[PDB]
């Protein structure tokens, strides 16, 4: 049966920033694995694991595992009673301290720590069931870095050493008892717990994460523990990108012994990874810039050239962001693609890359559209969002049907030609290959498209040392299946292994201010509202997205006409079209000053997608709702869809339109889940109220919207923090014909909230009242418990029903 | 082991039984946590240190205890057998729920929706142990619903028996059951022994009268008798409207024989009963010949009786202005009292009908200590008109206020009897109602009756008499008789919160506020209050608000201090009103945006609760600074200061230094790392405020562009228009701060106690304190990022190196 608790992970951390606390979880999120963070004292209690029927985290790792056997004897029973109930393993780190001994027995635990260890030549041991997947390996020789060591020892089947190393003195640890031997044993730095008795399995690491073989075992560990339960596979993609083909200052091209050199390392590679080929990056403009030299290496890029792999940068190779107009890009594409004709470089291979690394960013639809219409190409990549790093943190998205690929650094950039420049020397080489961001780039994604240059080509040849070196040790001490896939395959196994990928959420460009800054001015974060009026619809959400656009500060937004009155962009085209197409809608916020701009959405509350859509974009804004009897609400709805006259409101009675089950037709039940869903007030603000913060949600009494609208006004206005507030009790009017409350116009007209939405109505029978009294009990007491934990009022309504039993 | 608190399971808070289980423990006065009995939810950790957090479990709906998820069930019910929490449970009954079904886990039968009948105390069962022993109740038990319980075991004991309405047995009886019907278990106990837990399991809904009162024997028979209610009761009955009343108000000669002879009988069953006779001078010698007659015998008791003054005048302190027109009425009424001779000694008077009581006057307090030297006095209306149980007395100027109760009779109605609700009503607080409640619950009742009241249906005789019987044949409590101003002293002895006056609003009485005029504003009150902690920069914070010319500061008390400090001093004792003078009042048109500022209201532990009571709604802003350069800025203070100890001691010094260090050096310690807590302070704010309410600023901000400061102080106070402050703020290097800009380009800056520049403190007093504040700013950056407030920059670059 399958694990109650569920493949999140449960992190103890002493902190978050916290060295080892931060690579914990950047190994977490790299594996875009589910995981909780906790800060765990000793002392503190542990976040109630169980939820019901479920164990919270199939993995539970510490950080300082100090503070997991240091607990209160009843916490420490009742995370015992949960590991052995749910078979949840433990990953510990151990950091030495100054104060603790240098050994000691570990709580609870036979084992001792031996700690503050110079250590040196660590190797894996085959025998612990940790890490057989990772091949025997060569021997790590030379100073593992840190004083901080702490060793394992213990006797038992309880305990299998995984890594193995010396102390840097030749000695052995000192005071070794006799039956230790002259020479010294190989220390453990690293032990699994098979736990059998605890009933849970452990490792543990001596030394921090920081590492590099900790970061690899703790993989290992996550995997182990997990049960697998989603594994990263062993195979891997790598895709060599050589950018600026026929570009760079001279020398930067290859020359005929480069080009033969860059063939020769190809064949190589190949053998490593299979079908290894390079994808050539080209600008026409660019080309034959080269001298006698430098063309024949043209030349031999040529008689390579049907093996190898081509991609179009521009010939201008300006980032096509820049050129909005999308025919400019399109005629630059053109003109690379004649040449890779008139070359014979492969057009077949439908590849283009952003031109200058960039255009990319901020994505600008014109490229898109431009690439489709020149190139055909499915697939892209770019480094830059969210940011260069973290490398994890961006993933793949999809956006018009092109697959778009995160770009790896080999740590060298365009920037800086030298090596030398980059801080830190050979070391820091050697640093990113172990452990390095580089290293962990191919460690933790499945998938890793390389950027290199020509112009870095034509150099030292450290392109051909970088990848030479880090596919042997790859090999030494990591068995992964390398594969290279042709770019557009490889994109649909990106977008297949995440999901998420596959629907991106985009940030606006402005957030990063250098991709604010290839963004156009114009375009901001502020441009969207501030302020989602999210329903539920019916609510009398029309009403109030009037009442308040009249404040002069408070700007309304042009809805969709077409998608309908209201203006439903997240669901409806407007977000499909892009958000670029909505920002154009609106108009460049005044010079002066930008206004605070506000949408209406039913939508946004009835999708459950548009509320975590829309705080990933703009956790800033303001979210408001506004609930009045739920009942009334399902009436207001059964009576404008009367008004629509659509077949189904006109054929059903609302009585028998919620009381119908699932005989009901699929519109009668449309139209049930419409009534009742929506109804479901405290289960749809619960979904904002966990993005939202507490602030940022505004809960509104609609009985009072309806009876005095000018009082809610003065609160929403106070929720937005609206520059001026306004007395709506000055503003608006009661229309007796509306029977509700408008706006009132000079000349004492009124305007009132959208016929459609209360439109006159037979007064609801008593029947149908009833019975959705009771079919709204729980749901009302549930809100009533939501907003008084948020502190919002609760409804006037739903107060005098909790009141009386009755 | 468990602490004292109890766990209580609603269905809801907000319906009808869990609000009327919550009316019974606040009455008890014994902590309490309510929980909505999820069926599904698990239970909060009950556990804390190895203590229970509560020693009791109470379960209003027996399903909400039975329905668990294994893994909480499981736990929960560990923790009962572990701690040994006793569980009381009820049943309610149930339509869906089946006549009959066995208990989840346990032998015992329920028989639901019984009509029940003579209802007894099963022998072993005291039921109440002071109380005699209860008599049958006989007739009908109300409702349909009630469940009975049946089983075979050591562990249940029967509580309560009753009879079934029908007489033949319950269908479905057991084999237990003979032919005839047992007596059926409405009320049982389990040992539990074999649980681990003792259990309490009620038939039926607490609403039943019965049911309310074998509770609260249920709570002190399951406690231990941890916590207890008195057994002590003190009772004052007050017959107002002596010598007052309209012709035939006056009593009669028979009847006035009546009131002594009950008093007679009153007094066997608590000695030294004594009637407390309140007389209006001007209204006395009403009556005609047979009135006259009764005015004297009245005289006759007055050694014997009780007295005190309604006044003369019957004049409200807010009609008139002047306090010695008040003085005058009141030294005529006491020139009266001596002439009778009524006895100066117990001083005490109560106003007619409380009248003039409230709006609280200074001049009415004076006037009543000037002629009367009344300790004591009483009101019904306070705090709240109801609860009664609500009501608590409270110290106001010394004088100790009493909770008066009524039999029923309202003072407020010309008649009661007049406006509806009826006879039955009366009958129905007597009976289990709201005046047999008043004297179960409160360990101190003052009764209001009139001698009018006795001309009349002689229902408040009717209704004391009754009342008094039905007590004694019920229930046994020590009943005894306290003269007013020694059961005040006794009353604030014991608690010590009534003692502590509370401070509320006239807001709340909206007959009460419409007396005071409109000028009274929320502005006039400051509604921003700058809390500290000190020399954050709350001082310029204050300055630069107060600058802008919407908003206007308080005048500091010369002779208090610099700051305010109301709060703390005893002018805050003095009163609210001595506030609000204080403060300049707005203009009647419009009223300014006051805020004050002073240091102790964030650190002081009372300021917090204080200012939420008074404000409540006005804005509290604190201002964080690296905690460390804060108690160095104080450190340095105190030597400008020159205070003794300050110079004596270098910082260092003063905080490695233990207990050695003097008062003096203590003091200053404390002053130096008590307000490094903003943590721990500002969790105290946001355990009562919204987020909307409390403004946490960086201090570090603040002192290095005192102008981005300024503009988040302004969007945070909702000012209109917000100004720009890098134009009207100017830093000045002599200051090594920033100052308000005066034209000219002069500088007006920071006194002379903050701002100085000194030498940065030495770098193992920097490491030192880095190190002691560690934690307390990790708790800092949780609670500012829970706020959704960012943390400070000096906060973030102190939590990022953890060296």
């Amino acid at each position: 049966t399958p694990s109650r608790t569920d493949p999140l992970v449960l992190v103890f951390v002493e902190s978050l920033y916290s060295q080892l606390g931060q690579e914990v979880v950047a190994i977490l999120e790299s594996s875009r694995f589910k995981y909780r963070t906790e800060i765990a004292p000793g002392k503190g209690d542990m976040p109630t694991l169980t939820d019901k029927g479920r164990g919270r985290f199939a993995l539970i790792i510490y950080e300082n595992i100090l503070k997991y056997v240091n607990l209160d004897a009843w916490n420490r029973e009742l995370l015992d009673k949960y590991c052995v109930a749910y078979g949840v393993g433990i990953i510990g780190f151990f950091k030495a301290n100054e104060n603790s001994l240098l050994s000691a027995q570990l709580k609870g635990f036979p084992l001792f720590l031996h700690s503050n260890l110079g250590l040196k030549d660590c190797s894996i041991n085959p025998k612990s069931p940790l890490l057989y997947v990772t091949r025997p390996s060569e021997v790590e020789k030379g100073v593992l870095p840190g004083e901080d060591w702490t060793v394992f020892q213990s006797n038992h089947s309880t305990y299998e050493p995984v890594l193995l190393a010396k102390t840097r003195s030749s000695e052995s640890i000192p005071h070794l008892g006799a039956d230790a031997g002259l020479h010294a044993a190989l220390h453990a730095t690293v032990v699994q717990d098979l736990g059998l008795h605890d009933g849970i399995q452990r490792v543990l690491f001596g030394n921090n994460l920081n590492f590099w073989l900790h970061k690899l075992v703790f993989v290992d560990a996550v995997a182990f523990l997990t049960g697998k339960r989603l594994s990263l596979p062993l195979d891997r993609y790598i895709l060599v990108d050589i950018d600026d083909i026929f570009v760079g200052k001279e020398g930067t091209r290859m020359k005929v012994e480069d080009v033969k050199a860059l063939f020769d390392t190809q064949n190589e590679l190949r053998a490593h990874i299979p079908n290894f080929t390079f994808n050539l990056g080209y600008s026409g403009k660019f080309f034959h810039t080269g001298t006698n030299a430098e063309d024949a290496g043209d030349d031999l890029l040529l008689s390579y050239v049907k093996e190898f792999w081509w991609f179009p940068h521009m010939w201008s190779h300006m980032q096509p962001h820049l050129f909005h107009n999308q025919s400019v890009l399109a005629e630059q594409m053109a003109l690379n693609k004649k040449f890779a004709v008139e070359h014979g470089i492969p057009t077949d291979m439908g590849y283009a890359v952003a031109p200058h690394h960039s255009g990319v960013y901020p994505v600008h639809v014109q490229l898109y559209e431009a690439w489709k219409q020149v190139w055909s190409i499915r697939v892209t990549s770019t480094e830059e969002y969210p940011h260069l790093k973290p490398a994890r943190y961006r993933r793949g998205f999809i956006h018009n049907g092109i697959m778009v690929l995160p770009r790896q650094t080999c740590g060298l950039f365009t920037h800086t030609i030298f090596y030398n420049e980059y801080p830190g020397g050979s070391s820091e080489l050697d640093k990113i290959i172990n452990g390095g961001e580089l290293f962990l780039t191919v460690l933790l994604n499945p998938i890793s498209i390389f950027m290199t240059h020509l112009s870095n080509y034509g150099n030292d040849r450290l392109g051909l040392y970088t990848f030479k070196h880090l596919v042997r040790f790859l090999h030494s001490w990591t068995n992964l299946r390398l594969q290279t896939l042709p770019p557009v395959q490889l994109a649909q196994k990106y977008f297949q292994i995440f999901s998420e990928e596959k629907d991106p959420l985009w940030q606006d460009p402005c957030e990063d201010k250098r991709h604010k800054d290839i963004w156009s001015k114009e375009k901001t974060c502020d441009r969207f509202p501030k302020l989602l009026i999210i329903g539920p619809q019916k609510t009398g959400t029309t009403a109030l997205y009037l009442f308040l656009g009249m404040h002069p500060d408070l700007s309304s937004n042009y809805p969709s006409s077409e998608t309908f009155e209201e203006i439903q962009f997240f669901n409806g085209h407007n977000y499909h079209k892009g958000i670029d197409w909505y920002m154009e809608f609106f108009p460049i916020p005044s010079n002066t000053t930008s206004d605070f701009y506000f949408e209406k959405s039913a939508n946004y509350f009835d999708s459950e997608v548009a509320p975590r859509r829309a705080a990933a974009l703009l956790p800033k804004a303001k979210v408001l709702t506004i609930l009045i009897n739920p009942a009334d609400r399902a009436y207001s709805w059964y009576q404008h869809q009367r008004a629509h006259d659509d077949p189904v409101a006109l054929k059903y009675t609302f009585h028998e339109v919620i009381t119908a089950g699932s005989d009901a037709s699929s519109k009668l039940r449309a139209l049930q889940n419409r009534c009742l869903v929506p109804g479901w007030y405290a289960t749809h603000i619960e979904r904002w109220l966990s993005a939202y913060h507490a602030n940022q949600i505004l809960v509104l009494d609609g009985k009072l919207l309806r009876t005095e609208p000018a009082k809610v006004m003065d609160m929403v206005q106070k929720f937005l923090g609206v520059t001026n507030t306004i007395d709506y009790h000055k503003t608006l009017a009661f229309d007796p014909k509306k029977g509700f409350w408008c706006q009132l116009l000079e000349g004492g007209k009124t305007k009132c909230l959208g016929k459609s939405k209360g439109r006159k109505y037979p007064e609801m029978d008593l029947d149908s009242r009833a019975f959705l009294k009771d079919y709204y009990r729980d749901h009302n007491i549930e809100l009533s418990k939501l907003l008084y934990k948020m502190g919002q009022t609760l409804p006037t309504w739903l107060r005098e029903d909790l009141q009386n039993t009755r």
